[PDB]
Order: structure tokens, then C-alpha cells, then sequence
């Protein structure tokens, strides 16, 4: 898919998590986020289309999705163990990565 | 190792997983599959030898391996906790990732 | 960051792990190693500056950090289980990835 729909998926499944009731709900939301953050890593954002694929920005752009993916991995295991409040707090720390990427490349 | 060898390692250890006697067997095969799926990401597939390494096709190629590695991560954790038939069930689902990539790039 | 600083983060935290007593230290050192190996992945080492970003050596350089990241993953899960010494044993095998890369690209 393209960047905006992947971003949609991230944002909407982030909303599920923040209001989610049970571990199951968080786990399936984080599973869809992980899929969207992977798909998104193959995209060239409008701000860097005229920048090289091997430029420091594209690498840092792609790097940011590696950070997000690993943070989603952490939240996901906590949700799998049932620690629902602990996975949500971790989703809360996720948002800093989101906002850090927008500041730079959106 | 080139693509074909990495594919052979994946094929073999999937077969080990489905005929596996114990969680330990599942765990060692999925580890081999993790190493192979990471190694295969370095290659250009024959169907794309004449495409840019920055083309949408090559990104989706490599992306296919990120999906597989994470599916392997999930099955790996299931086998690490002894859920031998839960790792088998999920190993069944990652076959879909194999077939989809073959359909597109083999 | 630049490679040399990320390498310092890897080396210093690897020490913490080898001398640490409780899982909490190992866990937080492995998390800093995760970020370092992820950020180092952006770099181009002095040995390969004469080489295509798409060269086999460069793919193999970045592959090396994917292996390291995934070995950190397993070590980290062992620390999170409070298995401090199991985690230290896996850090001992992590080192082989460091030296191999050094031998090839440093
Ligand atoms: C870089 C690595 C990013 C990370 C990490 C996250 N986002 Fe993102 N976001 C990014 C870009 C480059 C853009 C703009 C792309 C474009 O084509 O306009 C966005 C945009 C969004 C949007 C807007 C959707 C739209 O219709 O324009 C949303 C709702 C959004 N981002 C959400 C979001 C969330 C919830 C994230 C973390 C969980 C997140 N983004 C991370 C780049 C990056
Ligand atoms: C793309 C992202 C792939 C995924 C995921 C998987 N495979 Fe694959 N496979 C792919 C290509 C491009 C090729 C052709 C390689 C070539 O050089 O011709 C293959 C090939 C195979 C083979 C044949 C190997 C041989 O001896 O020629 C096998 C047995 C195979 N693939 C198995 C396999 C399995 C079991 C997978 C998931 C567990 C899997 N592949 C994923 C591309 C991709
Ligand atoms: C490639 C995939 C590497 C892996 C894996 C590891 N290291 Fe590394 N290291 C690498 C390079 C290319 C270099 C040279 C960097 C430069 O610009 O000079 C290094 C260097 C180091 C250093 C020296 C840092 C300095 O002050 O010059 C240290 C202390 C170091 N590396 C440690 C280290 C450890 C502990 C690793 C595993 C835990 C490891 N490295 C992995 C490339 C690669
Ligand atoms: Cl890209
Ligand atoms: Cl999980
Ligand atoms: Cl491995
Ligand atoms: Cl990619
Ligand atoms: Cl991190
Ligand atoms: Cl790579
Ligand atoms: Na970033
Ligand atoms: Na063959
Ligand atoms: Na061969
Ligand atoms: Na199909
Ligand atoms: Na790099
Ligand atoms: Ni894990």
C-alpha cells in the first residue's frame, strides 16, 4: 500500500490500543501496526522524492520505521503476556517516534 | 550463500518443522530459517536482475523477507515456550508469504 | 550517530552485560545495544566508501547488523526472563558477529 493508508492504519490502530479493553484487542491492533510500519518502509515520502535513495535522509527515514517496528515488538510481547496497562504505556512512548519522523520528513 | 541455497535452507527446515518431534527441533529449524531469510535479502532475484535496486519491485522483494522474518519471530517464540503445535499452525500460515513472493518474483 | 560512536555504545554496554549482576542491568544494556546496532546500520564504513551502496559488500555489511540485532533480540528476551546468565552466555556468542564484521569491513 502507499504511505497515507499505512499511516491511517497506524493511527487508527493506535486509537484502538489507547482505549482497548483487553490484551487480545491490543495484540491484534499492534499486529496491524507492525504490518503497516513494514509496508511503509518501502515508500518514498513526498518531502524526499527528489533526494537520493542512498541519501542520509532516506536511510534515516527507513531507520525510523526500524525503531517503530522494534517498539511495536516490545509492546506486542507485553500484550501477549496480558500486561495490558504496560503495553499501552509502551504504545504511549511509541508516539515520540511517530512525531519525530513527521517533524523531519513530513 | 546465494538465493537458491537460502531457499533450500528454508524449504528443508519448514519440512523439519512439520515433521518435528519436539519444541527443540522446531526451535532449531526456525533459527536456521531466520538466518536464511535474512541472508536472502541480499540477493537480486533472476526475475529482477534487470531492474533498479531502488525500483518498487526490489523494495517489495526485500519487504517480503521482512514479513517472513517477523512471522518466523512469532513461531520462534511459540516453540521457545514449548507450544509445538501452535508453532506448527503459524508455520502453516507463513507458507502464504512464500507462495505470494514466488508468484510475483520467481 | 556516526559508526565510531555507535560502536562505543556497543562496546561499553557489552561490558556492563559481562559484569552485571541483575537482569535489570543486562536488559538496559541490551536495549542500548539494540538502538546502536540499528543506527549504525545507516553508516558506510571507511573500508567500503569506494563501493556501490548496492554492492555485495555493502549488503553484507548491513546484513551483519541484522544478525546482530536479532541476536540482541534473543539475549534481551533471556534477560527479561530474569535469566541473567543465559543472557550473558548469548552475549558471548554475539561477539562472534562483531569480530567477523571487523575482519571483513573494518
Ligand atoms: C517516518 C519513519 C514516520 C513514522 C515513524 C511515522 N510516520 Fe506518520 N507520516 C510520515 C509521513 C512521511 C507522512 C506524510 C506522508 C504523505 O504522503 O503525506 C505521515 C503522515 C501521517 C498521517 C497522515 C495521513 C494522511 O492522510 O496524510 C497520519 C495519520 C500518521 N502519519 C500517523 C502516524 C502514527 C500514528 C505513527 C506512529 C504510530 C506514525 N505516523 C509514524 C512518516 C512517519
Ligand atoms: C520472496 C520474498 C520469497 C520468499 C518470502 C520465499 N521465497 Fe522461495 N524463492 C524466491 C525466489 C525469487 C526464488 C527463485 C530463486 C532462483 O534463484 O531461482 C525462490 C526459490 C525457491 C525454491 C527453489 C530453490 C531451488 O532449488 O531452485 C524453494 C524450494 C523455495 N523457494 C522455498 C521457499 C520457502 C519454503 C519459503 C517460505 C518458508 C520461501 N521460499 C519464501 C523468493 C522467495
Ligand atoms: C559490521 C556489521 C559490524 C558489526 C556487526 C560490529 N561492528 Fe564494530 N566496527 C565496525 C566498523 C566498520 C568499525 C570501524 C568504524 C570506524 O569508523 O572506524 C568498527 C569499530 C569498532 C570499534 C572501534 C570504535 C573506535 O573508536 O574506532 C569498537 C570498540 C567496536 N567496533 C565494537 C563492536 C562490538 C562490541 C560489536 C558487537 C557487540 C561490534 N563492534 C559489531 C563494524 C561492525
Ligand atoms: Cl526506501
Ligand atoms: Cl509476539
Ligand atoms: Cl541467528
Ligand atoms: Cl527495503
Ligand atoms: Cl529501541
Ligand atoms: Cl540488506
Ligand atoms: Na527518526
Ligand atoms: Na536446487
Ligand atoms: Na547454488
Ligand atoms: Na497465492
Ligand atoms: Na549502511
Ligand atoms: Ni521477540
Amino acid at each position: 500500500a502507499d504511505l497515507e493508508d499505512n499511516m491511517e492504519t497506524l493511527n487508527d490502530n493506535l486509537k484502538v490500543i489507547e482505549k482497548a479493553d483487553n490484551a487480545a484487542q491490543v495484540k491484534d491492533a499492534l499486529t496491524k501496526m507492525r504490518a503497516a510500519a513494514l509496508d511503509a518502509q518501502k515508500a518514498t515520502p513526498p518531502k524526499l522524492e527528489d533526494k537520493s535513495p542512498d541519501s542520509p535522509e532516506m536511510h534515516d527515514f527507513r531507520h525510523g520505521f526500524n525503531i517503530l517496528v522494534w517498539q511495536i515488538h516490545d509492546a506486542l510481547h507485553l500484550a501477549n503476556e496480558g500486561k495490558v496497562k504496560e503495553a499501552q504505556a509502551a504504545a504511549e512512548q511509541l508516539k515520540t517516534t511517530c512525531n519525530a519522523c513527521h517533524q523531519k520528513y513530513r
